[PDB]
Formats: C-alpha cells, sequence, structure tokens
C-alpha cells in the first residue's frame, strides 16, 4: 500500500540489502545508471518520495509533511512493510538527512550509512558555514512560486554542471514533473531543518560523499560531518562538480559505492 504509493521496487539477487533513496527534484529514475553495477551482488530496494512527481500528487499532504519526522515514518514503514532487518543505504541530499534520523531511531537497520550532498543545515550559524542566508532564501523562496519553470530553466544546469547535457536534460523532466507548490514546500522544509544537534548520535558507519562544487553544500560541509558524527566516518570527495553525481558522473560514483558498501 505504501509499497505502491511510493512506487518501491526490489530488484536483483545477493545476501545484502542496498537501499537507494533519492533526493529533492528526482526520484528513483536517478538511480538507473548506476543500478546495473549492484544487481549481481545485491538486493536492491528503490522507493520514491511522496513528494516526487512519479507520484500521485494527492498523497502529498501538505498538512502531515512539515518536518522530515514524516518522511523518515514513510522510509521506516517501507523497511518494516518489506520485513528488512538490515541494510546498507544510500541517501542524497534529502533522503541523506532523513537517513541520519531513521538511523538514530533505529540504529540495528543499517549496516552502513552512504550519504551525497549531504548537509545538516543549509543555513549558516555562528561559526558555522551552512552556505545561506535566510534573506537570500526567501528569495529563491519567491522566484520558485512566482514562476517555477523558469527557475527550474536556470537552476538545473547550475546545479548540476557543465558538458553532461544527458544529466541536466533528465534532472530538467524530473522537477518540471514535480508540483510547484510541492517543489517549494520541500525547500521550505528542508531549509528549516537542522541536525547539527543530534550527529553526535548517530552510531553507524558512515561515508560521506561530496562532488568538488555543489551549489548547495559548501566543502567545509564534509570536514564538519567528519568531526561532529558519532560513527565511524570517512569522506569521499569525487574529482567531479555538481550536486547529481548518479546522473554526472555515474562511474566515478558506482567505484566510490563499491568500495564503501559492506560486501
Amino acid at each position: 500500500n505504501i509499497l505502491e504509493a511510493l512506487n518501491v521496487r526490489v530488484v536483483g539477487t545477493g545476501d545484502r540489502i542496498l537501499f537507494l533513496a533519492h533526493g529533492f527534484g528526482t526520484d528513483q529514475s536517478a538511480w538507473h545508471l548506476i543500478l546495473p553495477y549492484f544487481t549481481q551482488n545485491y538486493r536492491v530496494v528503490l522507493y520514491d518520495l511522496v513528494c516526487a512527481g512519479s507520484v500521485n500528487p494527492d498523497y502529498f499532504d501538505f498538512n502531515r509533511y512539515t518536518t522530515l519526522d514524516p518522511y523518515v515514518d514513510d522510509l521506516l514503514n517501507i523497511v518494516d512493510s518489506l520485513g528488512i532487518q538490515n541494510c546498507a543505504y544510500v541517501g542524497h541530499s534529502v533522503s541523506a538527512m532523513i537517513g541520519i534520523i531513521a538511523s538514530i531511531r533505529r540504529p540495528e537497520l543499517f549496516s552502513k550509512l552512504i550519504l551525497i550532498g549531504f548537509s545538516p543545515r543549509f543555513l549558516n550559524d555562528e561559526d558555522y558555514h551552512g552556505g545561506f542566508e535566510e534573506g537570500e532564501i526567501e528569495k529563491v523562496f519567491s522566484a520558485m512560486e512566482a514562476n517555477y519553470e523558469a527557475w527550474v530553466h536556470g537552476f538545473a544546469p547550475l546545479a548540476v554542471g557543465a558538458d553532461v547535457p544527458a544529466a541536466v536534460r533528465e534532472f530538467s523532466r524530473t522537477l518540471f514533473n514535480m508540483r510547484p507548490d510541492i517543489s517549494l514546500f520541500v525547500s521550505r522544509t528542508v531549509f528549516n531543518s537542522d541536525l547539527r544537534g543530534v550527529l553526535g548520535l548517530v552510531r553507524v558507519p558512515t561515508c560521506v560523499i561530496q562532488t568538488a562544487k555543489d551549489v548547495s553544500v559548501p566543502a567545509s560541509v564534509a570536514e564538519y560531518l567528519r568531526s561532529h558524527l558519532g560513527g565511524d566516518t570517512t569522506v569521499e570527495t569525487l574529482k567531479t562538480e555538481g550536486h547529481l553525481p548518479q546522473l554526472s558522473a555515474p562511474a566515478q560514483l558506482a567505484q566510490f559505492l563499491r568500495r564503501a558498501l559492506p560486501r
């Protein structure tokens, strides 16, 4: 039922469950280039966040989805529904944030957390560089509301990077598939999140993957995470820019994953 609403799909064969969880602006199809590198050795679970354009917009209850907690409830519901007892989890952007909270709620559930394009807090603070200020983000939210199509038009290449047209085309496609109001509302939710208070409570081994230049995550965030996460943590840096390496640099990302994943 949640399995149907969130387009859960399980493919591959192997002992380890690999759980792939997409971020803002895409759906599980953003994993399609790396997926063949794993389906021979991992039982792979994919799903769409409720805010994905591929999910019936009728399921997006703006009354319910006001913080990340209902999203974590969705993930744990899927995990439980599938009867998954242990898995490796790869979360991009918001799914990274969701993964951290899930790990603290259910520490026995994750063998490993791989976090791509992950920030615990986007807004700056005293001695903390998240990369954004409140005045600044209000204008983005206005632009997103005023003219979503124009925002996407400009944002997709900036976010994804240069000379990767296939990646930009795909990211534009999935952004345009999201309902504009859902896009804005999810953005607001993410920008009002602050995980820095609970990072020390993470116990699961974690790999933080960053790219060279991510418009949403300053380079300094990775070393903050290394110093603040409570598990055994490593940082890997892709020699490639952009926010969506699963589309823009699938070979390098898959290589990093193959190094970091259990088995």
